[PDB]
């Protein structure tokens, strides 16, 4: 049984370990160069959040390990406000709930080698240019531009949010896409291990620096450097046409004193500020979905390739580690690819629309709308409730960061929560008119353990 996978990043490598272990012949195929090579380059990867979902995958294939011992662990938030000095928020309810910050490339290469090891073949400089799907055939283009014709018999699409196979897949089959822009850019920059230890920066933590309609958001590396993300309008609203955007910070001088102004003590940490701000693009932000993920047997997407998603609630890689692990299960059990495609595509398309709109309720939390007395009523009653009855009232946050829980129950669980608290609250001022022993019952009546 022979796989050809499009794009050796996060999920097209652990699937190609997963499936070559199970005894497929895998062939990876890569744009860029092998980054195992030794360079004199300094890496500028970003940090990625990897959370219990992404640990589970890769301890399923046996990469677990490897990838913590590189990893940073954040044990809490640290939220960075004006007027003191931030404390560690720890994170859920104990010690072994915490997230690791592992940076991009170093789990790249570790996937690298342990795809290699599990023999895999992968190449390297060879970007996906065209699929003939009739023929079973596709063309690769090499750093020069020559096109390289091979035959395949099944395409992984795993190359990412603007996927080639996905666009080979469109000219053949109705994909059903819809896509949602959002107003909002992002904007990676760096910090130091000399700036960030100067300001006394805590490693072993997530920082955050809210501001309303935007904000800041930085992950540690082994080296004690930092990666920082700006999210940010791309334009400023017809109202309030003075508020911040992108268009204003025309060059590195204006997004200086952008910072200076609304990240007092985030702008000095930001040494190369102002070349990072121009000679970085600004990202957008979307999400993409698509009613189908396969060609019969020919053709499947996974991770960003079949669901881009808003960075919002770190779970993009953690999504595509699951993918893989989820691929391989059903390539490996299936009564021919064709079937295997549809039951993979049936079980993790409810899942991956979930995080993606999770993660844009997380992005819409990012707003300087003030929080309803309504609102802040339930969120008492839920942590009362989360107290008394910790196997069943879960905040959605920690079912999706901590838990395994598939990603649409971990939806489906914080819609009865919220339906929950809606109705023990809906008429009441304070807390002391609530009888919490009846609404523990109502827990206890409507939310299995976990
Ligand atoms: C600012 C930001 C912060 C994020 N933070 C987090 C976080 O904290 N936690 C988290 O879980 N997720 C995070 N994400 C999401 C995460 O980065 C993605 O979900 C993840 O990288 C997707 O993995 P993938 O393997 O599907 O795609 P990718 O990692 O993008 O891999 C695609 C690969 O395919 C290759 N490729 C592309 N086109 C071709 C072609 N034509 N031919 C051959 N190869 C090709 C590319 O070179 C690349 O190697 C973040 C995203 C952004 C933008």
């Amino acid at each position: 049984r022979q796989v050809t996978i499009i794009g050796a990043g996060l999920a097209g490598t652990l699937v190609a370990r997963l499936l070559a272990r199970n005894g497929w012949q895998v062939n990876l195929f890569e744009r860029r160069p092998d980054p195992r090579i030794e360079t004199g380059a300094r890496g500028r990867s970003i940090n990625l959040a990897l959370a219990e979902r992404g640990a589970h995958a890769l301890r399923l294939a046996g990469l677990e390990r490897e990838v913590l011992a590189e990893a940073v662990m954040m044990r809490g938030r640290m939220v960075h406000v004006p007027g003191t000095p931030p404390n560690l928020q720890p994170y859920g309810r104990d010690d072994s709930e915490v997230i690791w910050s592992i940076n991009r490339d170093r789990l790249n290469r570790i996937l690298l080698d342990g795809a290699e090891a599990a023999g895999a073949s992968i190449h390297f400089n060879l970007g996906l240019d065209s699929v003939d799907f009739a023929r079973q055939r596709l063309t690769l283009s090499n750093v020069s531009g020559e096109r390289l014709e091979k035959r395949f018999h099944l395409l992984i699409g795993a190359d990412g949010c603007n996927s080639a196979v996905r666009q080979a897949m469109a000219s053949v089959v109705d994909l059903g896409e819809h896509l949602e822009t959002q107003p909002h850019g992002y904007k990676e920059l760096q910090i130091t291990p000399e700036a960030s230890a100067q300001f006394n920066l805590e490693p072993n933590a997530l920082h955050i620096w809210p501001h309303g309609d935007y904000m800041c958001i930085a992950l540690p590396n082994l080296d004690r450097s930092f990666t920082v993300t700006l999210f940010l309008h791309h334009q400023s609203p017809a109202a309030q046409p003075a508020s911040p955007s992108f268009a204003q910070l025309v060059d590195g001088h204006a997004a200086r004193r952008f910072f200076q102004r609304q990240f007092p003590d985030l702008s000095p940490m930001l040494d190369s500020l102002e070349q990072d701000f121009e000679h970085h693009p600004t990202g957008k932000l979307a999400t993409l979905r698509l009613t189908t993920w396969h060609v019969g047997g020919q053709a499947v997407l996974l991770g960003d390739a079949a669901h881009p998603m808003v960075p919002f609630h770190g779970q993009g890689m953690n999504c595509a580690l699951e993918d893989a692990v989820a691929l391989a299960e059903h390539l490996q059990s299936a009564a021919d690819n064709a079937s295997a495609l549809a039951a993979f595509t049936a079980q993790r398309q409810p899942d991956a629309l979930a995080i993606q709109a999770m993660a844009l309720e997380n992005y819409v939390e990012m707003s300087s709308k003030v929080a309803s007395p309504t609102y802040l009523l339930e969120r008492e009653l839920g942590q009362i409730m989360a107290q008394r009855q910790p196997t069943r009232f879960i905040p959605r946050y920690s079912m999706v960061t901590f838990s395994r829980l598939p990603y649409a129950q971990a939806m489906a669980r914080g819609q009865i929560q919220e339906q929950l608290l809606k109705f023990a609250v809906a008429n009441h001022s304070d807390l002391t008119s609530i009888n919490l022993d009846a609404v523990e019952h109502e827990v206890t009546r409507c939310l299995p353990p976990l």
